[PDB]
């Protein structure tokens, strides 16, 4: 089947998926070209190397985003940066 | 911190770190020169509260992790000495 997606209004106790924004300019990260801004997401809830056994409420499935950015070198990187956005929840 | 340490059959609901090992030689990966075995160790347990992670909700996780230097072939009569990252669990938490 698929993930829960939840809003920041759900009473909902279960692993679900709840929408973030990650912000690199509030960050002050001005290295970064673009996007200052991205919708990330995040996984949260209960469940009835990495180095956990016990099942959590972890993504299941990234996707990447192209960043474009600076080394300060009047070198520009544009480059796909992997798991970089939550696409969907669920337990271990 | 909240690091305890737990062994199997341990009557505990608490996150907690418990033993494991990881062994290379047993598993066939015969390319590996050493370490043969190494205790790797995991966590496990219940965590109350009342970027490529992406999670929020509290989870018995590796609150520090430690490398492990290996020895090993490529094939070629190339053997590689390094230092690989995050191979020990030393201890667990709630974060």
């Amino acid at each position: 089947d698929f993930g829960l997606d939840c809003d920041e209004h759900s009473t909902e106790s279960r692993c679900c998926r709840y929408p973030l924004t990650v912000d690199f300019e509030a960050f002050g990260w001005d290295w970064i070209i673009a996007p200052k801004r991205y919708k990330a997401n995040y996984c949260s809830g209960e469940c009835e190397p990495r180095g956990s056994a016990g099942p959590c409420c972890t993504p299941t499935k990234m996707s990447p985003i192209n960043m474009l950015y600076f080394n300060g070198k009047e070198q520009i990187i544009y480059g796909k940066i992997p798991a970089m956005v939550v696409d969907r929840c669920g337990c271990s």
